[PDB]
């Protein structure tokens, strides 16, 4: 098993994955903050304070009450300053012809500011083809949703295998997965795992939690995605540091 | 098999489905226009001219370059004038806690103007639970995506059966399906079918077309969803009338 720094140099590595893996090793962080807030001021204050602790900031641009492309300009300034990627968790899931417009255009112009986006594989490979026609020219990457954290997820068995095949057949653009575990045996592919908290539990709408030690250490994922475990805490900086140290040590102990 | 007008009166019918079925029978239309345009002025000019020919106008609010809630105010005026429902084809596909915010909030405030939305079933029933916590109080309906039109779709076999079970267990909010065919044997549930053109063919990004006669007449669906077959035509009114007459006669001939 290679370190993040060595994976950053693999011959078939995507440039976006390489950039991410380099800053993960430099900063000793495999934490992605899920910045699930409705106010631009809170998003930017979290990005600035937690920037040093995170490899990635995950957005849902469509829950931000005061979105403007200028807010995303300020977010890019912080991403460059503190060295993290921006991941818009848009979960594209339409025919190729539709998703290309949803990615490039409308009010959000996601491709103009998002290093990474993600897509569901249920529509077939056209979803990836459509996205890549915008994303390849704009030097972007994509994650495929191979497994989900929620109760009753149908992303199991042959579905997960189809996501892995689709990623591997589109390595020019697909840099990894949303998954609960290592699903690809190819080390060029990032595994990002949501549904993470230090304590056992869930929410009232089907979210299920596992610990950083379980998903990084036992299940072999690379990056934890954490929302409420940080966002709902009083001291979001110390919460982020707890999650960072947990995920980083789990990673180191799997390396041996 | 019951007429649309008789289905509108079924004991377990959802009010949104009833409203739709009534205006389908009154206007002799089972055509949903896929208004896949980037300009508000073109969206509103299509809604006004084609309003009399359609039971429903399907939006992708996130490809509209000049979206404002005022554009949707003008669209509602046309929907009320000409009697059609507004369907935002958002394809919600996240955990319940996320989709409730994506449905109610952000810039688009989808639930404030959309009669109908749709959701993927891959995350499990939490996606429906989250949406229904916004949509039930706002007297809205939802369609579940049971089958897709695109090449390589994984929405087959047990997946389609899971979508039908989920719809039937959430009949307070779920009024039907995006599907290629009749998937539910319960007549209270609408079947809407995209991937429709009069001529054989497809697009370059995995879209596949079938005719109105095939999907309404042979496959037993209720409503055709048509984008480019109308939108790319020179005379979009006559194109809409051709699709309306095709879908309506296919429906009548299945009734006998
Ligand atoms: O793509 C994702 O990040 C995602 C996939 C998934 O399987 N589960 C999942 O929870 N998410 C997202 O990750 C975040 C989880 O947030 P918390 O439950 O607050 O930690 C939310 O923004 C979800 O939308
Ligand atoms: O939910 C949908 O409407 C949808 C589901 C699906 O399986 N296939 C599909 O084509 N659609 C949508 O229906 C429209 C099809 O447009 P045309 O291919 O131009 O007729 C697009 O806006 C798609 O996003």
């Amino acid at each position: 098993e290679l370190s993040f720094g060595a994976r950053a140099e693999l011959p078939r590595i995507h440039p976006v994955a390489s950039k991410l893996l380099r800053l993960m090793q430099k900063k000793e962080t495999n934490l992605c903050l899920s910045a699930d807030v409705s106010l631009a001021r809170e998003l930017l204050q979290l990005a600035d304070a937690l920037g040093p602790s995170i490899c990635m900031l995950k957005t849902h641009v469509d829950i931000l009450n005061d979105f403007t492309l200028d807010v995303m300009k300020e977010l890019i300034t912080l991403a460059k300053c503190h060295e993290f990627l921006i991941f818009e968790d848009r979960k594209f899931a339409d025919i190729g012809n539709t998703v290309k417009k949803q990615y490039e255009g409308g009010i959000f112009k996601i491709a103009s500011w998002a290093d990474l986006v993600n897509a569901h594989v249920v529509p077939g490979s056209g979803v990836v083809k459509g996205l890549q026609e915008v994303g390849l020219p704009l030097h972007r990457g994509c994650l495929l949703i191979a497994e989900m954290s929620s109760t009753g997820s149908l992303a199991t068995g042959d579905y997960t295998r189809a996501a892995v095949r689709m990623a591997e057949e589109h390595s020019e653009f697909v840099v990894g997965f949303i998954s609960g575990s290592r699903v690809s045996m190819k080390p060029e592919f990032l595994h990002l795992t949501p549904g993470v908290q230090l304590e056992a539990g869930g929410d009232n709408l089907g979210q299920q939690y596992n610990s950083p030690q379980e998903v990084i250490g036992k299940r072999g994922s690379d990056i934890i995605i954490v929302g409420r475990g940080i966002i709902s805490a009083a001291d979001r900086l110390e919460a982020a540091e707890m999650y960072r140290k947990a995920a980083w040590e789990a990673y180191l102990s799997r390396l041996g």
